[PDB]
């Protein structure tokens, strides 16, 4: 299978649920395959499926206080260094220079697919209720919905800037977040893919 960034990943969940969030950016560990995504999506050792297919297995998770993760991909499968745009084409992945306030960036998920806006606050805490808070996000104004959790956040000239923090799917004015790529990248010791 392909792991790209910002396509559907499902996770086995017991009584034959099914969990769903996006593909954040594909990374590599040495020679290790994997990919980074929010925390808020499984813990380690949940099972991971692409296209149908067994790919692997989350590996790490912190959530809350951060929101991100990482998926260790088998070595079987391609990854594309790049973000989906849901409409044939990509973006593709450059590097990580963070993005400044007012910054034109773009989401991309399974639920709202890919959506453009810019960036309006950051360091920001959201509160999660009795799981606690998230705090250093960034805010934008791009549109999201439930299932976008974990997608690549990415600037048109391929900066990779963030992952989707947001609620689960049940098994400026717009205000939606992101969980920063740097410090996720830095935590779990990971590369990005760049094509
Ligand atoms: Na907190
Ligand atoms: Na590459």
């Amino acid at each position: 299978a392909t792991v790209q960034g910002g396509i559907e990943y499902r996770m086995p969940l017991p009584d034959g649920r099914v969990g769903l969030c996006s593909v954040g950016f594909p990374v590599t560990k040495g020679t290790i395959k994997g990919f980074a995504t929010a925390g808020h999506c499984a813990k380690a050792g949940q099972s991971v499926q692409i296209s149908g297919v067994n790919v692997g297995t989350f590996t790490a998770s912190h959530f809350p206080n951060t929101d991100r993760a990482w998926v260790t991909i088998g070595a079987a499968h391609t990854l594309l260094g790049s973000v989906t745009n849901y409409t044939g084409g990509s973006v593709a992945v450059k590097g990580s220079t963070e993005a400044a306030i007012g910054a034109a960036v773009c989401r991309s998920g399974r639920t709202t697919q890919y959506k453009c806006g810019t960036i309006t606050a950051k360091n920001v805490t959201v509160n999660y209720g009795t799981l606690g808070t998230v705090s250093g996000l960034t805010r934008a104004n791009n549109c999201t919905g439930r299932g976008d959790s974990g997608g690549s956040w990415i600037t048109a000239a391929g900066q990779a800037q963030g992952l989707t923090s947001g609620g689960n799917l049940p098994a400026s004015q717009r205000q939606t977040y992101f969980e920063r790529i740097n410090p996720v990248l830095s935590q779990y010791g990971l590369a990005l893919v760049t094509s």
